[PDB]
């Protein structure tokens, strides 16, 4: 019982990178709370995302998410040196339970 996650995705400075969150039609394709977390190596988890797309404040514009069926995502557009950081996924699976992702890697090239 995890989301998939791809281990690690890369991007230049300034591209996009998106992040894929794929579950089942019990929990990702079945209710829109998909949240998103960012953390630093040693560093407490930031959270990003939260309802498939809504930001808490002083997330920027930057970041967004998306989902279609039973896979959210995760872009992180224009690139920061910032931004690299490991980066998971979780959501709503029925009975007041929640489910996350294995998480993924993010590197600038
Ligand atoms: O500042 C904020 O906006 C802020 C927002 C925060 N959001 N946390 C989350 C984390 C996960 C979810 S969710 O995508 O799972 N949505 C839901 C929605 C209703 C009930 C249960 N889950 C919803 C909110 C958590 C702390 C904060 O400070």
């Amino acid at each position: 019982s995890a989301l998939t996650q791809p281990p690690s995705a890369s991007g230049s400075l300034g591209q996009s990178v998106t992040i894929s969150c794929t579950g089942t039609s019990s929990d990702v394709g079945g209710y829109n709370y998909v949240s998103w977390y960012q953390q630093h190596a040693g560093k407490a988890p930031k959270v990003i995302i939260y309802e498939v797309n809504k930001r808490p404040s002083g997330v920027p514009d930057r970041f967004s998410g998306s989902k279609s069926g039973n896979t959210a995502s995760l872009t992180v557009s224009g690139l920061q040196a910032e931004d690299e950081a490991d980066y998971y996924c979780s959501s709503y699976e029925g009975s007041d339970n929640f489910v996350f992702g294995t998480g993924t890697k993010v590197t600038v090239l």
